[PDB]
């Protein structure tokens, strides 16, 4: 199953939302799936969050991680958005709805 | 003298702008002193620095450094406008007005 590499991708977002949050402290870092949305693709090797990047925004931000060598890098390179459109989830867990 | 304090204080500030880029792509990264204010406090125990945050601000949005243990430490709980208004530098480096 995808949930451990799942479990680094939230990690590392937690991790540099921490350090973000030094230098712009709106930035939020108790970030969760079960408040995110999670998609996984091409059997866990890219994987696209949703979350409420800001404390103060209820919006949705996107980043697609790729799984390399067991560790979750973000690719700000891949654009997310499309990547969700183009292609087939293995996975989903859609917590949040945006009409 | 302080630079070699000034220099760790914006090695640490472009580390944490490099991560921070990442998830809000807007956060400038690179900053250069020379494009920055710099003020240095109690003999070198605390650095104050004014930068270009964003990208897509001009604006200079300041922070408060303590050198501990010869290292540079961001410390967000000091206010470091508040802190310029209220110490007098023994150093000054400003190149914006």
């Amino acid at each position: 199953g995808y949930q451990k590499d799942i479990d680094k991708v939230y990690k590392e977002q937690n991790q540099m939302n921490k350090i973000a949050s030094k230098v712009q402290n709106t930035i939020k870092t108790d970030i969760k799936q079960e408040d995110s949305n999670t998609h996984v693709y091409k059997d866990g090797k890219v994987i696209v969050i949703g979350i409420q990047l800001y404390k103060d925004r209820e919006k949705m931000y996107y980043f697609a991680y790729e799984i390399k060598d067991g560790k979750a890098e973000i690719n700000r390179e891949i654009d997310p958005i499309k990547y969700m459109k183009d292609h087939k989830a293995d996975y989903e867990d859609e917590n949040v709805e945006v009409e």
